[PDB]
């Protein structure tokens, strides 16, 4: 009964304060009731291929990615190839979306989504005019970026990834524009990409942007979000509150006050504990940067 399933679980995400912890339950239920296994045996079965990527889209959480990394990454990363090759634009928001979540995972994982040609159907995808397609390619880029590492960095250089994020940084939507700068800020580490950024000045996007948007109310913004992020993924963004370029320091602190915000209300501040982000605030609290150090003490009173 996936039509049913799969509506239970999207009102579930929906409930703001509780939906991560109603969608997190659900998703962990189909894993341990054995519904995850049978989800991507039946994704190579064409008559039940769109119906079980549109539930496995929904319950690609943490442990569930684990899963399927171990059971079969090759059949979902097809289906997900699969439906961003279909000309409806409902199956190109789930196989987009399938990917997003794929890079959420590891290095090696990363490695093998963009062997299977995980990377190519997004970028293909950037192509797109359709906003929820976009929000999710530079969703996914984003976490390319974050989980990916110094080898899959030299990837994302040869098929001119900062090149395809650069338009999106400039995109008129905020959802777009800011998680093409999430993946810039954390590739400018990167000294090769860092040249190639510092010359398209979409670094100057940055200022504007935290300063006139309420992170409160942005996270309000877009449903997918509302929850925040994992406390694997806020780990690997808090190398970027110590980066070596200003604005890059500027965005990472907004989204540490966002998530701030947002654990307080689910009873999650420990998370931040636990990933050794106290300290690296407790610094930009400190530092002469006006813009970012106003944004970690926010965070700290939050939390
Ligand atoms: O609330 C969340 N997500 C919320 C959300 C909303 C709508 C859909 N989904 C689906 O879930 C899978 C991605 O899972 P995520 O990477 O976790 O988003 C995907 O299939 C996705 O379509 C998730 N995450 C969270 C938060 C706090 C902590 N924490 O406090 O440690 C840990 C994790
Ligand atoms: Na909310
Ligand atoms: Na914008």
């Amino acid at each position: 009964y996936l039509e049913k399933i799969n509506e239970v679980i999207r009102r579930a995400w929906a409930v703001p304060t509780h939906g991560h912890e109603l969608g997190y339950s659900l998703c962990n239920s189909l894993r341990q009731s054995g519904g995850l296994d049978l989800l991507m045996k039946n994704c190579v079965k064409p008559d039940l291929q769109f119906s079980s990527a549109q539930l496995l889209e929904q319950c690609l959480t943490t442990e569930n990615r684990k899963h399927v990394v171990d059971n079969g990454l090759d059949k979902v990363v097809n289906v997900a190839c699969v439906c961003t090759k279909n000309s409806n634009m409902e199956h190109s928001r789930v196989g987009t979306g399938i990917l997003e979540h794929l890079f959420k995972h590891s290095e090696g994982t990363c490695s093998d989504v963009i062997r299977l040609g995980g990377l190519d159907a997004v970028l293909f995808e950037c192509r797109t005019s359709d906003l929820e397609t976009l929000r999710h390619c530079a969703s996914a880029l984003a976490n390319l970026s974050l989980y990916g590492g110094a080898e899959n960095q030299e990837e994302m250089i040869l098929r001119k990834v900062p090149m395809w994020l650069f338009p999106l940084a400039f995109h008129n939507d905020d959802n777009i524009k800011y998680y093409a700068c999430l993946a810039i800020a954390v590739l400018v580490a990167n000294k090769e990409i860092e040249a190639e950024v510092l010359k398209s000045g979409c670094l100057d996007l940055v200022e504007p942007f935290v300063t006139s948007h309420d992170p409160s109310a942005f996270a309000r913004s877009n449903l997918a979000h509302a929850h925040g992020q994992s406390k694997h993924w806020l780990k690997r963004l808090v190398p970027v509150l110590s980066s070596n370029r200003e604005e890059a320091r500027n965005l990472a602190a907004f989204h540490f006050c966002m998530e701030a915000g947002i654990k307080r209300e689910q009873g999650n501040t420990d998370i931040f504990r636990e990933i050794n982000a106290i300290e690296a605030l407790k610094n930009v609290a400190s530092c002469p940067n006006a813009i970012a150090s106003k944004f970690a003490a926010q965070a700290l009173r939050l939390i």
